[PDB]
């Protein structure tokens, strides 16, 4: 069952407010108001939401995944998404993820990993550093679930 | 625009595991299955989220609401609900409503106040610890905007 | 806000006129004489009032109240005394509430439910019919309000 | 022996949801939270409530009255009053009251008639349907009594 | 350009002033006070504007618009809502609109038609008569251009 | 709360067509396409706007205001600038307002009068028929509030 | 006592296959999945369940309910519902039922009538043909009760 | 998804009505009255249900099951209890379960076969006609699904 | 003569994407399409252009200004507002102004230097670092002139 | 939107200083002293204003487009103006437009085309090298949006 769900806004997204690279769309999602993350295009692909460990219940399993869609514009995706939940310790659940001809215009929830506490910054995001462009990710929400 | 949703599963609820008083039933929302905090009776009525000032944006006035629905069953509303945001210096934004007549069966949110930073605890709550008993309260989400 | 005040003389009462088992008091509620249905002892527990639908406004949630107090000399109550709103087409608002162990001395206004209409009889009640004795329940009022 | 208050807002009255001619104010009145009906002025003075007659005990003769209030600011009350209980067959038990040079700010108990059954709608209210404006009269509610 | 905007309040709307069907709420609109008129539920759905014609200028084509926001608890908009001007010979320009679907929490504009005129009422509005509940309106100004 | 904005477009301008005395210029005002009127020079100053006392409730008082700004290039506003609302009666609310000396360059809105009903044609307006030069007065728009 | 619930897909629905009239949902009954024939909209209102009379025990009273939900968005029902028995020799226990303004989002069970056996199609169902819509009938199962 | 189900009380079953050999008992289900068939002891195990082709709809593959309990009191169940479908052109789906050492007092669903038809009596039982005695199963339905 | 006119996007400005601090509006300047930048508040007041000398022609003086308003709402002025021109050998032609208690709402044109070359980035700009909040300064152009 | 006006001034025209084949004219644009080029005759027809690639931003298309006027006496325009945008790289835009038989004495906004940088001079220009005498063309400004 769902603890929380976190909108783009809350997060960090490198060139997100730069109208050349990251535009953002209010849309409803279950009564409540939205803004969609729509990359137009950028290199330094990096969003990551901060929550302290302390919002979270210990001595049992957390899993976390973001919702995205890719749109008709899609490109740039041929190279590996990286997954990352870093914990306080400085610890990190590595994945990867290659979004490449996968359906466009259908929202999809990528797993990004899961975690267990035994206080301090959880990190919660989705990057690419390369020097290629990606085009045409949209972000909904971020949910954290146990 | 909404930053973060919260629900009652990552707040501490007093007898929130005794189902003499508290119950839980799983439903969908917006495709996530979250769990809907279901009060049957409870004279010590609390619920607390705990977020880090560290999880929200500096500069920018953050509002929160308790979305929640009055059962047919419900009763002991003729007391002032006491709504808290509990600041990190231990400052606190308190109001209260009466639910007493409100309509049954449908969604409402509650605003519990506002908040703006210039890092530690912050609680967002509501609470009636007098000696009646508070029947038929379904808690959905804490909502938390900008 | 209340709109209609029922007092128990307006009530049908099982062995009501019967002074072996209940009794009535002539007091003053807020400049109009009433008189207090004071149960001494009963088996077949049952009071009812009956108002017509076409007596209350249509699309609109009301709440049902029963004012009481237990005497000193309260026994029988280890029993659910049951609740019912019957509504004209035959539905039932059934609830129950165990007075045993309560504060002697004090009213305390019982919920009996809620109900919505979109003419006919509706009945506002509470009973028991189990072979034990009830005793010492004083009656003040049936609120009905909106 | 009082067995039925109803309070204005359980009848009909022209204009009533209408602040140029009629306005509420919410009070107590033992225990019990009750709008006041408060005329500011109004040509068509017309208040009516609709109870049935199985609502009420055969065989026993029935005495109805209305609580009111002259303001400090009462005008218009130079015409008689009207006093009117509507019987099911179509019957009607007319008085009349002339409220002009009374005491204003204090309660007083209008007499409205007298009825006794041997099913079907009842009408107790008070109208005035002159071209002039009646001014500052305050309802606080209707009382049938046995 | 626009020629007169017309707030809901100088409008005539069936149970406008019954709080079981119609709301109001204060809220600035570019420096001045006006009253939303937000919808409850209500079968007669009927909000019209009368301004007489010599308040417009002749040989001239206007249009009108109404400004409204669907709520998230909208429904009943599966028929169709009924737009009409009504000029001062008796003529009618008729069009309809579904609302049913359209996305909630933003204003939109719905054209009601055209006229030009070659003294006496025109009728802007909107309706629909049919037994089912429309819910979850909210308008916010008539306009009128040329 | 208002009822009714009107743009000087709907109001009848002595040479209010002629350049060489009066301009207009489009700009937005909150989503709504509307000319303001922008006196250059003229000496014959006259603005009416002409609506119907059926437009408008009876038995409520209303207010009017015009909203105006006065340019840098402001002059021979050192005379009185009558303001008139003409009832259908044929009496007349004048008051009077000297502009000489403000500041310029902000809206200002400039009371007209009140009336009440208890049909025709209302005129509302500003006037200075005075033979010197009236120049850089802006108007925004007639409100009508209750 | 229940002898037999038949669900609506073991019924023949005019446009039932067409998702632009009707939908389908799978939800749980006692441990039993079933899916519920949800209408958004149709003229063609026509629901039949087939049974043999060899299906059923003689010399016995049966009666036959269905179980329907009006949604939010119900509309249309200001028309006789028909409610029929079609018995093996080609006879008909014809009543009707009026769904309009009835409260939402309650299951109900309409009774369709009774019949006795002293072999052959029994036929239990509902229909109206009319031209207007009728939307937001959900169909749980008929009963079929001894 | 379920069709039909069917109780006991529609079924044959040898010895059914003899309290020697099996008892009934009212419970309820899903909010309909039920009655339970409850095996006290028989050596002719027997219950059938009888259902029309006609009832089904053709070219579509059933499958039926029967639910059942054990009770702590159960015994002779180490034998092949025989489950069979009979279609109308006389073949027969015959399978066979074992009960002995199976959990107690919780319900499960005993498959007894799948059907495909392309009119006349199917017959869905179960059946055991040794000499020695079962006791202690309890009947709740027959499930028809598709 | 004017040889280069530079708007305020083809410039960095120090928070100029956030719609905390800085906000753009879509005007027409002789029938171009530009936006102004119209500060909200701002601590680090920074806005530079930059330029290659190669743009320009060498042997002659240039001078540059920036074209500016205040608003009614200006504050935090009281400061030297620095302006700068950054050749590309690394000198500068500083110079200051300060804003405070000059006329709102009209457009004036801050002189930043003087230049002439005898190839590399010429930055033209103004800034304020302090911790004060600047408000209410619009920006409409860079001018260059020779 | 518009980034940078750039006036004739600051661009390289061949016989541009030479008074028999071009001539200036100071004229205000905006509040800004500019110098209209204005072409008496000449064969070797060339205009380029020489930007670099550094004034621009980068990941962001802009368009390009040069304001002009044929005054009565325009001639030998029945030829291809070519309009060109060199990029640092060498690579080209090029297109070509016909200026012969326009409507004289009104501005009209030339494209000379678009381009996108992922440092270095960028040349906007036009020209016609053969040996006809073009006349009667006034440059107002070279303009850059994105
Ligand atoms: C050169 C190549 O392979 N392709 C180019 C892309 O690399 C380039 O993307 C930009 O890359 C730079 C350099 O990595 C990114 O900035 C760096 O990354 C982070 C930003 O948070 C920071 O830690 C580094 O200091 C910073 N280094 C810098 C400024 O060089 C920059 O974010 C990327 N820009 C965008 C819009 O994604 C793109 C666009 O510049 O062009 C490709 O040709
Ligand atoms: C007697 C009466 O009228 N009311 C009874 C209620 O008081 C009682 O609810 C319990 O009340 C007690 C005292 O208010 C609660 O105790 C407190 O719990 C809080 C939070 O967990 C704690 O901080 C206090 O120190 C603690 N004080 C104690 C233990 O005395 C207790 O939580 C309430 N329990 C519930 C389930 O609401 C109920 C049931 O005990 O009966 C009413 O009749
Ligand atoms: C049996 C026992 O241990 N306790 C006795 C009580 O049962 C008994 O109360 C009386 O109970 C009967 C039946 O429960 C009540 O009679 C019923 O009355 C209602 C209408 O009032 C009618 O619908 C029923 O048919 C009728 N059933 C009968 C007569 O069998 C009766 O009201 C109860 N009386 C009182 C005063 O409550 C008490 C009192 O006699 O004695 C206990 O020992
Ligand atoms: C002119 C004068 O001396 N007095 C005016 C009043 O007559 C007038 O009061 C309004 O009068 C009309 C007519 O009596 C009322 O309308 C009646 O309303 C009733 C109830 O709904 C309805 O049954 C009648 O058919 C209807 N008569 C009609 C339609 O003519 C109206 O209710 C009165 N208004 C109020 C607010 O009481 C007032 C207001 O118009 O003005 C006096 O000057
Ligand atoms: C003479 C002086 O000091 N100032 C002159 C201004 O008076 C004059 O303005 C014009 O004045 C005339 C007379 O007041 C205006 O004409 C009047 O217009 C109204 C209708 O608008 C009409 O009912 C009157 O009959 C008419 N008066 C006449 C013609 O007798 C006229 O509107 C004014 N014009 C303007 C542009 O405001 C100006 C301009 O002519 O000149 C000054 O010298
Ligand atoms: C125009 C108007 O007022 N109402 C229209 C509706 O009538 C129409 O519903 C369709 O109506 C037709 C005609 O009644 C239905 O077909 C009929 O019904 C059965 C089919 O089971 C058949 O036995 C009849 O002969 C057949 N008559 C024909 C085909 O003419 C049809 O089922 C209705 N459609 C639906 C989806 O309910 C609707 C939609 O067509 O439009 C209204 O405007
Ligand atoms: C029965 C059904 O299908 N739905 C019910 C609705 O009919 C009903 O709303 C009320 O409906 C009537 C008729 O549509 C409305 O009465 C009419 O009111 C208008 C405007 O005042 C007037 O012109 C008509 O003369 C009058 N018709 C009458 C009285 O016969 C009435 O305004 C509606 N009320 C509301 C609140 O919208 C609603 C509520 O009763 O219930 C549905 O079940
Ligand atoms: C003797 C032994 O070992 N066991 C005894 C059981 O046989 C007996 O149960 C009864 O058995 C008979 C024969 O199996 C059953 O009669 C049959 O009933 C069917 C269906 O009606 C019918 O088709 C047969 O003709 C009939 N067979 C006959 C008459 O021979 C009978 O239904 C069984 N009864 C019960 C209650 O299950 C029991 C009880 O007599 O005793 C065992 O000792
Ligand atoms: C403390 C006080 O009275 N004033 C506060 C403002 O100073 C503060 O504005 C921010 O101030 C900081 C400190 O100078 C600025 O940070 C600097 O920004 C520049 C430009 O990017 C950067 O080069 C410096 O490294 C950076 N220093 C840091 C971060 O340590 C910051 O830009 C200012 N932000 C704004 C919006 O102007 C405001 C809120 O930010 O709070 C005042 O109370
Ligand atoms: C001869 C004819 O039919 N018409 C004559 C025009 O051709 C002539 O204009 C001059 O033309 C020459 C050649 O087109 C131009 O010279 C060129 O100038 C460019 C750059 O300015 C340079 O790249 C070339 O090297 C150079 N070519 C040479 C020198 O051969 C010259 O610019 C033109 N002059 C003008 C004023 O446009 C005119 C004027 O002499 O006379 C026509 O009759």
């Amino acid at each position: 069952s769902t603890h929380y769900l976190a909108f783009p806004r809350a997060s960090t997204i490198t060139w997100g407010d730069d109208t050349r690279y990251w535009s953002w769309a209010t849309v409803d999602f279950c009564s409540y108001a939205i803004e969609e993350a729509r990359l137009l295009q950028v290199s330094w692909l990096d969003c990551r939401w901060s929550m302290d460990a302390s919002d979270f219940k210990q001595d049992i399993w957390y899993n976390a995944s973001v919702e995205v869609m890719l749109t008709s514009n899609a490109s740039g995706w041929n190279v590996p998404l990286h997954l990352e939940i870093e914990l306080p310790d400085g610890s990190k659940q590595e994945s990867q993820i290659v979004l490449a001809g996968r359906q466009p215009n259908v929202w999809f929830k990528i797993p990004i990993g899961k975690f267990i506490l035994r206080s301090g910054t959880i990190r919660f995001g989705f990057y690419n550093h390369e020097g290629n462009w990606k085009r045409g990710l949209n972000i909904r929400t971020l949910a954290i679930q146990a």
